[PDB]
């Protein structure tokens, strides 16, 4: 179907996947306005302060683009296509590579994917950076 209208999927299951987006304890996210020019973290979890090995006053309204916290081994084409996707050209999911505080950096299969309303307008930017790979 071209839009979620008219049916409903199974929402048990699809509030379960809502529950790992939001999880906390492997999977990690911040909370960003998708309205303003800034794209600014107005709220930050546990999970990406585990993942950078920061502090959550350390990314506290700063802008979403995670080229704004590159590593040795993050692609330029990556923080490239999220900055644009960001200014707004589209909103889609790109992988980057991180850094943490110990001095180490890994490209991971990371979900960089925002939240929209009802009629798909993109109202935040929760850009999940979880890092998942396969067995």
């Amino acid at each position: 179907m071209p839009v979620r209208r008219g049916h409903v999927a199974p929402q048990n299951t699809f509030l379960d996947t809502i529950i790992r987006k939001f999880e906390g304890q492997s999977r990690k996210f911040i909370i960003a306005n998708a309205r303003v020019e800034n794209c600014a973290v107005i709220y930050c979890n546990d999970g990406f302060c585990e993942l950078c090995g920061y502090s959550r006053a350390e990314v506290m309204q700063r802008p979403c683009t995670c080229d704004f916290l590159h590593g040795p081994r993050t692609q330029r084409r990556a923080a490239a296509q999220i900055a644009q996707a960001l200014l707004g050209a589209e909103e889609r999911k790109v992988e980057i590579a991180f850094y943490r505080k110990d001095g180490s950096c890994f490209l991971c299969l990371v979900d960089v994917v925002p939240v929209k309303n009802e009629d798909g307008a993109v109202i935040m930017f929760i850009l999940n950076f979880e890092v998942v790979m396969e067995k």
